[PDB]
């Protein structure tokens, strides 16, 4: 039967639950305590659930072709609840106006020409540019051999407006990173591996050409959360029990709480990664340190049923250098059809890398913002029914070229200053729920190896 020994795991976000979850299964003699520092389970993932609507807070969907949630999701009884996106029409917001997203390109990367150039988002002679770079590429071009940031790899053959006004707010999306200091290896190796194919990027886009491409659940991303706390058969969870300190007793760990500590022979972290740098004193993690994040309000307007619809599609991404608060906004109802029946539902995101102060600032002050926004995008006075707001306090770390290797490197340090401690969750192995289930599963699976 059991085993003397105790696995605790920190932090109850989806990789905290996810860990605890596939825990029980690899080491059934194994005792599981999860402390969560909160009043809840779930981390970033919340739904707002009244009034018949289902409007997520955090994430609102997942990647499909990261089936490991999938199979998760299905293992826990809730594959009758899978729904996907729509896809309609998205658009670009610049200082120029609302402009649709052009037709005639994969990942913004021109593969039909003449559909292509139809587009107002570029000038004619952008254009024209855009044309001569795809149909003629330098022969001074090298495929790159060791990785580069997206930017970098882009820009000479892409020219610089068209990476600018349209390939880093599409890629980017609600996470604003930098085109700039983003992988290419890590994020769009099909960009690089078709190239190589094809003999030119034009080309190699064009090998590529071809109901969304995400899933949510029909009961709300909460359900997930809550779904898996059900499943537990034998881990003990705490909520309201910070984790304070790590010390070190003897081969084991004491963990310091509120209320007396918890003895451990393996830690798993998913907490925020300046937390960890700051529990694991004896270990030397200047990667965690230079890690930047920074922090993401959601602010959601509900309308009684519109005649005129506010935007016309699924929703737009914003332009950084154009006059406004908010990075994107989606028509919810539009993309999903469970979330909001008989209404007009617009959630807008406010944040961006060395750009976020609004969501420091108070409700009315986010929420004067992102109206006056609204008001100007879509011609008129908008009068909310209700707001629901949300803050993601330093939710996206910015992974640049490097990351993986240099957080191996943490690992290994981590493991020889405190042998029995791991890590996992979005600083790490990607930053999307199916990223932080993997992360969970490798690390506890890496675990088993370890007894
Ligand atoms: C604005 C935004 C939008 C996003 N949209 C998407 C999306 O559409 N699709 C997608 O796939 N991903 C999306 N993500 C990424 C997604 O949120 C992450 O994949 C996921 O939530 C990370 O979960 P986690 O458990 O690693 O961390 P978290 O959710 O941050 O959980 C950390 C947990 O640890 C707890 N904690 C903190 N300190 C302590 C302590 N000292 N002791 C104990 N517990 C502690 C916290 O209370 C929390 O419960 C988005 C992220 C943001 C910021």
């Amino acid at each position: 039967g059991m085993s003397s020994k105790r696995l605790v795991i920190v932090g109850g976000g989806i990789t905290g639950l996810a860990a605890a979850y596939y825990a029980e299964r690899a080491f059934p003699d194994l005792n599981i305590t999860l402390l969560e520092a909160g009043e809840r389970l779930g981390g970033k993932v919340a739904t707002y659930r009244e009034d018949g609507f289902t409007i997520e807070r955090g994430p609102d969907s997942y990647v499909a072709r990261k089936h490991i949630l999938t199979d998760l999701i299905e293992a826990i009884g809730l594959g009758e609840k899978l729904v996907r996106n729509n896809t309609s029409q998205a658009f670009i917001l610049d200082t120029g106006g609302l402009h649709p997203i052009p037709k005639g390109a994969v990942m913004g990367i021109p593969t039909d020409l003449d559909l292509f150039r139809q587009t107002t988002l570029l000038t004619e002679e952008e254009k024209q540019e855009v044309a001569d770079l795809l149909l003629h590429p330098s022969d001074s071009l090298r495929i790159p051999e060791q990785d580069i940031p997206l930017g970098e790899y882009l820009r000479p053959r892409l020219g610089d407006a068209l990476v600018e006004k349209l390939i880093e707010p599409l890629l980017s999306g609600i996470y604003a990173g930098n085109i700039d200091q983003m992988s290419t290896f890590a994020t769009y190796p099909q960009f690089v591996a078709n190239e190589q194919k094809a003999g030119s990027l034009f080309e190699g886009m064009r090998l590529m050409r071809p109901t969304g491409q995400f899933l949510s659940l029909e009961t709300g991303l909460e359900s997930l959360i809550e779904r898996l706390e059900e499943v537990l058969e034998r881990s003990e969870i705490r909520l309201e029990t910070p984790l304070l300190a790590i010390s070190r007793e003897d081969g084991r760990y004491r963990l310091k709480t509120d209320h007396g500590p918890e003895y451990a022979d393996y830690v798993l972290l998913t907490i925020p990664h300046p937390q960890v740098v700051q529990l694991l004193p004896d270990a030397h993690l200047p990667e965690l340190e230079q890690l930047t994040t920074h922090s993401t309000a959601t602010v959601t307007m509900i309308f009684d049923q519109q005649q005129s619809l506010p935007i016309e599609g699924t929703g737009f991404v914003v332009n950084r250098r154009a006059p406004y608060s908010i990075t994107a906004c989606t028509a919810i109802d539009q993309k999903w059809n469970h979330s909001a029946p008989d209404h007009t539902v617009l959630r807008a995101f406010v944040g961006r890398p060395g750009n976020d102060h609004l969501v420091h600032e108070s409700d009315e002050v986010l929420q004067q913002a992102v109206l006056q926004d609204l008001e100007k995008i879509c011609g008129r006075t908008l009068e909310p029914k209700q707001v629901i707001i949300s803050r993601l306090m330093d939710g996206l770390p910015a992974y640049t070229v490097g990351h993986a290797d240099r957080i191996q490197r943490v690992r290994e340090e981590v493991l020889a200053q405190y042998p029995g401690i791991y890590l996992a969750g979005l600083a790490y192995d990607g930053v999307g729920l199916p990223d932080c289930v993997a992360s969970a599963k490798t690390m506890i699976e890496s675990i088993e190896l370890e007894q």
